[PDB]
């Protein structure tokens, strides 16, 4: 994809084939993502039916169809308030030892001789931790992972259908059963003018949205650090944070997002019509030669690292702080225990707008 991005960046920053509009340069990607007035996130019809929703006239729809992720202000700001502060840093900092202890336990079940860290570390960590934060148990840890795949949240054009199914009913059932023993976060939502579906959409989101992505981050970080052998340096020079950010910039978990214009707008040259869809390539903008000097090189130092892997603007990842903490602790402990890693086998995730691994097997050697 990158060689393609390079060409588009130089020749056509804003390109329009037949259907959708594409943006490859840092500059416009940021302009599009930030200007929530001309590039909407109202892609599931959360707006043109909020009232019906609020006046309890809609109940057999897909819950996840109504979450802040696919909302515009004022609706957006109202929904985010309810949880903006629960994930904030320092309020999340009270979780460091739990994540550390957990990580250690998980690492313990790894066979230095040969094992799969995606299955042993990458996948477990984010779920165990999100479960702890929300108070919803995960006895499924498999039948649960099945729902995560169904509910997706991979930031592409919305699923046109929105019709129920049995697996989706299982999930909605699980949620209602434990919706009680939840933490403060859950209670805030459970006690709001929010329609009941909106409440379910909200929970499902916080509980599934970031597991896949955070697992991929931890995976990409492991490959990359090895790929360019930076473990020794990162370890001693102590640059875990800056290194995770290069990881996020170089190998972003999600390579793009979409927006829809609600007004005819001019984008630095071309002019996009009202109604059209816009696919914003985060992965491209992250290697934009003009903002990132040596953007094609993995520089663990790279201090001012203003990458767009978490978004930019009012929708900036609500869980950015948490993803960062987990990835850092996971990587810290992982390197403090093996001082040697050799990649035996890896299987990328199929989807070509994602950066992650089906499974990654390594030989650590004590
Ligand atoms: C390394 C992992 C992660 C990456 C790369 C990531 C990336 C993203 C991106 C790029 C957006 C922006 C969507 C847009 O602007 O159109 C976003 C939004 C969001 N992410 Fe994440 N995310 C990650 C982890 C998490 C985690 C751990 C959670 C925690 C619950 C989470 C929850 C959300 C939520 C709720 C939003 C909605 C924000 C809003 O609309 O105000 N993310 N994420």
């Amino acid at each position: 994809m990158y060689d393609w991005f390079s060409e588009m960046r130089k020749k056509d920053p804003v390109y329009y084939d037949g259907n959708i509009w594409q943006v490859f340069s840092y500059r416009y990607t940021k302009e599009v993502l930030n200007n929530f007035s001309k590039f909407s996130s109202d892609l599931t019809g959360y707006h043109e039916r909020l009232e019906d929703l609020r006046n309890g006239k809609i109940r057999f729809d897909i819950p996840t169809r109504y979450t802040m992720l696919t909302s515009d202000p004022p609706l957006h700001d109202e929904l985010r308030s309810m949880s903006a502060d629960i994930f904030s840093p320092q309020k999340l900092q009270t979780l460091e030892t739990f994540i550390r202890e957990t990580t250690r336990s998980l690492l313990d079940s790894i066979d230095p001789r040969e094992d799969d860290i995606v299955k042993k570390l990458a996948v477990p960590l984010p779920i165990i931790v999100i479960s702890k934060i929300l108070g919803l148990p995960i006895e499924d840890k498999e039948k649960f992972k099945e729902w995560s795949d169904l509910v997706a949240f991979r930031l592409g054009k919305p699923g046109e259908i929105f019709e129920l199914g049995k697996k989706y009913l299982e999930l909605i059932g699980y949620v209602k059963d434990h919706l009680n023993s939840g933490t403060e976060v859950v209670s805030r939502v459970v006690n709001s003018n929010l329609s009941d579906i909106e409440k379910l959409g909200y929970i499902i989101l916080l509980l599934i949205a970031g597991n896949e992505t955070t697992t991929n981050l931890i995976s990409n970080s492991v490959i990359d650090f090895t790929r360019f052998n930076l473990w020794q340096r990162i370890r001693e020079e102590n640059l875990y944070l800056k290194a995770i950010e290069e990881a996020l910039r170089y190998s972003p978990p999600v390579m793009r997002t979409v927006r829809k214009t609600k007004e005819r707008v001019k984008l630095g040259d071309q002019t996009i019509e009202e109604g059209e869809y816009v696919r914003v390539w985060i992965a491209s903008a992250n290697r934009d030669e003009e903002v990132f000097h040596d953007g094609e090189k993995f520089i663990p130092d790279r201090n001012p690292n203003p990458h767009l892997s978490f978004g930019s603007g009012i929708h900036l990842c609500l869980g950015a702080p948490l993803a960062r903490l987990e990835a850092r602790i996971a990587i810290e402990e992982f390197s403090k225990r093996f001082r040697h890693i050799e990649i035996l086998d890896t299987e990328k995730v199929p989807n070509e707008v994602l950066n992650g691994y089906k499974r990654l097997v390594v030989r650590l050697k004590s």
